[PDB]
């Protein structure tokens, strides 16, 4: 029934360089229920796991706005309804490792897809 582009992914980035995680959900007269994103983040070096840090629900795109995560993982999409949930991370860094859930619920239809991010060693950037 849903339809969803690279569902498992894992994404390689130098620390305080920008991750990019691209989210393409497939668009249909049925998708009448409003356009939500959402992000959870499993930190492997952290203590934490399983934590949302972006949403984007309600036309809000929830990023900076959410304190896990906030000022980096920006959508790249700046016409998400066009299908684009996409959302990048700025200014990577070691503790940003961690898997990472990307799910777009638009009713009746929830698209869920997964994106591991890996640091790689750099000077600092952070």
């Amino acid at each position: 029934g849903s339809s969803i582009t690279t569902p498992e992914e894992m994404i390689e980035k130098a620390k305080g360089e920008t991750a990019y995680l691209p989210c393409k959900f497939t668009l249909s007269p049925e998708d009448q229920g409003p356009l939500d994103i959402e992000w959870l983040i499993s930190p492997a070096d952290n203590q934490k796991v399983d934590q949302v840090i972006i949403l984007y629900s309600g036309d809000k795109i929830y990023d900076d706005y959410y304190p896990d995560l906030k000022g980096r993982v920006h959508f790249t999409s700046n016409d998400l309804k066009s299908g684009d949930a996409s959302i990048n991370v700025t200014n990577l860094q070691l503790s940003d490792i961690g898997t990472y859930q990307c799910k777009v619920k638009k009713a009746p239809g929830v698209a869920n897809k997964k994106i591991h991010l890996v640091v790689l060693v750099k000077p600092s950037g952070a």
